[PDB]
């Protein structure tokens, strides 16, 4: 599923995201736009052989279950596949661990990257 904006920030404020750990609502869907741009499907290897897998492409080494990364952590208890549902409940579960584990939302290299230190409310701008 390709979540539509304001579509994405609704699900992911009902789901308790908004201000989780201090970082707004606008912090997370600038986050899934530059991972996933929306795309619960998105899947993209990395060079250390693990994948990344969701709208806030979350690791096979240290959070999910892939099957194939060596030295998988699986600190999510969750297979990767479904973290690629069109419901975004068990991809919001892992993410509140991932933003818990002392570096913020840093763990997100493309939020570090494109929305850290920018005007992160344009992302739920004209959203109701």
């Amino acid at each position: 599923k390709v979540f539509g904006r304001c579509e994405l920030a609704a699900a992911m404020k009902r789901h308790g995201l908004d201000n989780y750990r201090g970082y707004s609502l606008g912090n997370w869907v600038c986050a899934a736009k530059f991972e996933s741009n929306f795309n619960t499907q998105a899947t993209n290897r990395n060079t250390d052989g693990s994948t990344d897998y969701g709208i806030l492409q979350i690791n096979s080494r240290w959070w999910c279950n892939d099957g194939r990364t060596p030295g998988s952590r699986n600190l999510c208890n969750i297979p990767c596949s479904a973290l690629l549902s069109s419901d975004i409940t068990a991809s919001v579960n892992c993410a509140k661990k991932i933003v818990s584990d002392g570096n913020g939302m840093n763990a997100w290299v493309a939020w570090r990257n494109r929305c850290k230190g920018t005007d992160v409310q344009a992302w739920i701008r004209g959203c109701r």
